[PDB]
């Protein structure tokens, strides 16, 4: 006899990290590569003294800060804090759908989507890319009455594309007004070519739509875990009902405070990030390898059944990126030495091929 | 119209962030008085260095250290970490209940029990307390077929006693072996006068128990947010399968494991706080209160239909202790200075009544 645990964590579909390849090139979980500010370490330090403390459990000071940042029609009513964009995720699954109730998002994307859909007792609807984006034609008419919830990941991990933002606009106005619709804009600010939405503007204009956004990325605050949802009042209540109280550390929302402070600063820094995106994507297509237009800050390499290979030998040579299944590999976009490292052994890897 | 959410969440309490005032004593959150020690101050530091990096998912260093700190007869298979023991608490409905399924609670106990219940859509069975703790041949008696957990809190929060260490093994006994038990051990470093169960012991004669415990009153990381879960290899691995990605910090990771190399000096310290207690309780029953035995950083006053105006009051003297409806209220036993100024004012309260 042991516990009885519910039969739905069987073959539950864990998220794996990759392994440990002690001093490799980092290019596995799209990670910026700076330290931070002087003012963000000064915040933190200062923090560091209350460490006994329990942290503002309703991060007051974070959510006005958010709001200011964000403009004039938005106050702190309208943000949900998290413990990182992925617990908000879960959150969005927790007010919306339960056991029989339907998830919609497309497929293949963000890796946590099935397993917090199958958590709830939910049903994750999957629908297939085309051209390795989100087909938002295919996933209205995947709508039935059971759909709780709609992900729309912009832009998407991992094949790093985007949808038309006028698209955007149109599939949101198609859909049903009663479903929760999440905008999951992790690597928004990556974004360029002029295919960026009005994400805001969507939640002006509907209140089933909200926003998810991270400091984990362009922020540079990937260790201390702070995300957030802009909605309706009524949804940022929902998504605070179930928060788990103080996941939210006083140190993140102090970094977070401070980084929004010097938001012009980093988000300048997404230029250079984007420059060396094109020159890696132009490089990788002269040596033969096909991908799609990033939107993000990785690209996408859709691999097949040679990505467990390329995926080895890149460890083999000291440089760490991410396989999915026998789809394909995401590849982070980094600093210029390094990704002319990856470049070296992208094009030697090809030509042994 | 609006997006439709789970009507469960009317379930859900809003907390809505009171008064912070200036000068006021904070007796209100069980927390310890002391900052970071030298060595996790300097943990905290140096991680912030990678700031920028995700932490390690799997918690390999602090999960090893744990297992040390545990003692021979523990691996770190035997071990799961969490974003705060809050967070474990959630996991641990998520492994075992769903909808239509049964948790069993003493009650009044922790506030969370409840709420993280509906969240699952399962059932909370609240069993009254006799002389403010654990029933537990009542809680036995309320045992269905559709029970799939059962939480202890020993110390209880928020009435600060503990069952008989011998009782609780016989209660582990007499539950049916296929039931998870969960012993929430938050204030175990607090227990004296021989009430201390053999925890660790009923971990490893029984498949179905499980421990939790904090990184957040005795070793006064509060802010940081780490606790652990002590269980068979196949529920800790369960646990890991519904545990939120990331949420556990780098910076919470490295003051852990700072913080269990301190052990023996952060454990020293419990003792001053057991005095104090032992203080504040015969001061509290000369001015004619009456409270029951504390092993606990906290006393409980059950003051009936009197809490609102006990808080409130103490509020207006700028000291911060926290109601529980119409049950008690929960005082923080802390600095000397600060238990003074708490007794100073429930002496003038009590003699106004
Ligand atoms: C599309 C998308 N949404 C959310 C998140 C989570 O970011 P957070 O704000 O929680 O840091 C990501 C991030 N993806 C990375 C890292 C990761 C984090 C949690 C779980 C899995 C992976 C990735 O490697 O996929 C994202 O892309
Ligand atoms: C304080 C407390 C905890 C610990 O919470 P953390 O999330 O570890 O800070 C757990 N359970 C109970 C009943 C408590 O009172
Ligand atoms: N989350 C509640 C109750 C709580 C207190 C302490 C720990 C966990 C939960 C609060 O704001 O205080």
């Amino acid at each position: 006899v042991t516990a009885r645990l519910r039969p739905e964590l069987a073959g539950l579909p864990v998220y794996v990290p990759g392994k440990t390849v002690p001093g490799a090139i980092k290019l596995a979980s799209n990670e910026t590569v700076f330290g931070p500010l002087p003012s963000v370490r000064a915040a933190i330090d200062r923090a560091t003294d209350t460490v006994n403390r329990y942290p503002d459990n309703g991060c007051v000071q974070l959510k006005a800060a958010l709001a200011r940042h964000l403009g004039p029609d938005f106050a702190p009513e309208h943000v949900a804090v998290g413990c990182g964009s992925v617990s908000l995720c879960q959150q969005l699954v927790q007010v919306t759908a339960s056991v029989g109730d339907e998830v919609v998002f497309g497929w293949r994307s963000f890796e946590l989507y099935p397993p917090q859909v199958r958590v709830a007792g939910a049903i994750p609807i999957q629908v297939p890319l085309t051209d390795h984006t989100f087909d938002l034609y295919a996933m209205l008419a995947t709508v039935t009455d059971r759909t709780r919830l709609i992900f729309v990941c912009n832009p998407n991990n991992p094949t790093s594309t985007v949808v038309g933002p006028d698209a955007l606009a149109r599939f949101v106005e198609a859909v049903p007004a009663h479903i929760l619709i999440a905008i999951d804009e992790a690597y928004v600010e990556y974004i360029r070519d002029g295919m960026r939405p009005d994400s805001l503007g969507l939640v002006r204009a509907h209140n089933n739509v909200v926003v998810l956004r991270t400091f984990s990325k362009a922020y540079g605050l990937a260790g201390l875990r702070i995300g957030y949802a802009i909605g309706h009042p009524d949804v940022i209540t929902a998504l605070d009902k179930v928060y788990v109280p103080f996941t939210v550390s006083s140190i993140g929302q102090a970094a977070a405070i401070a980084s929004l402070d010097a938001a012009d600063e980093l988000l300048a820094r997404t230029d250079t990030v984007v420059a060396e995106r094109a020159r890696v994507s132009a490089e990788l297509r002269a040596a033969g390898f096909t991908l799609p237009p990033s939107q993000a800050n990785f690209v996408w390499l859709p691999l097949g059944s040679r990505t467990q290979d390329f995926v080895e030998q890149a460890a083999d040579a000291r440089i760490v990126v991410r396989p999915y299944g026998t789809d394909g590999v995401r590849v982070t976009v980094a600093a210029p030495e390094e990704n002319d490292a990856f470049l070296r052994f992208a094009r030697r890897w090809r030509s042994d091929q």
